[PDB]
């Protein structure tokens, strides 16, 4: 649950984000890959990328980096009313992919990582606390859907 104001921060932070989404977008992915490498076998369109220079010259990891994102952007522009773009995701992810709810923690500390890499300086503590609130509210809603499947 975020207040009206921390909801402005968060959107405030996505314009960033909009500025340049495949540019982001690429540096989640590579911080979640690098830093977790069990996350790169979940994808098997990206499992033969083995260094990071690879995966920098990725233009489909770049790609799907602008599908994660415009994904998140739409769930946030929701302002926690996102049960029906949430439910979906959720699904694909408990039912298809296979991808535990740690993964999606992994991810959300990425991007609060990315931010301060592209955004040094201007990333501050009050756009962070909410930030974190949103992405918080985002895995908790799918954990709850997780649990109803029965998915660990
Ligand atoms: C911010 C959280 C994330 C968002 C919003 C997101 C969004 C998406 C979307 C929109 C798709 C395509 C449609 C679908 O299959 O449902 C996708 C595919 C996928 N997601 Fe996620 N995702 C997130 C986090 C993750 C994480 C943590 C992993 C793995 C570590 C992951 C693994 C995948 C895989 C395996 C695919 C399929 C790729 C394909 O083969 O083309 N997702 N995700």
């Amino acid at each position: 649950g975020l207040s009206d104001g921390e909801w402005q921060q968060v959107l405030n932070v996505w314009g960033k984000v909009e500025a340049d989404i495949a540019g982001h977008g690429q540096e989640v992915l590579i911080r979640l890959f690098t830093g977790h490498p069990e996350t790169l076998e979940k994808f098997d369109k990206f499992k033969h990328l083995k260094t990071e220079a690879e995966m920098k010259a990725s233009e489909d990891l770049k790609k799907h980096g602008t599908v994660v994102l415009t994904a998140l952007g739409g769930i946030l522009k929701k302002k926690g009313h996102h049960e029906a773009e949430l439910k979906p995701l959720a699904q694909s992810h408990a039912t298809k992919h296979k991808i535990p709810i740690k993964y999606l923690e992994f991810i959300s500390d990425a991007i609060i990582h990315v931010l301060h890499s592209k955004h040094p300086g201007d990333f501050g503590a009050d756009a962070q606390g909410a930030m974190t609130k949103a992405l918080e509210l985002f895995r908790n809603d799918i954990a709850a859907k997780y649990k109803e499947l029965g998915f660990q």
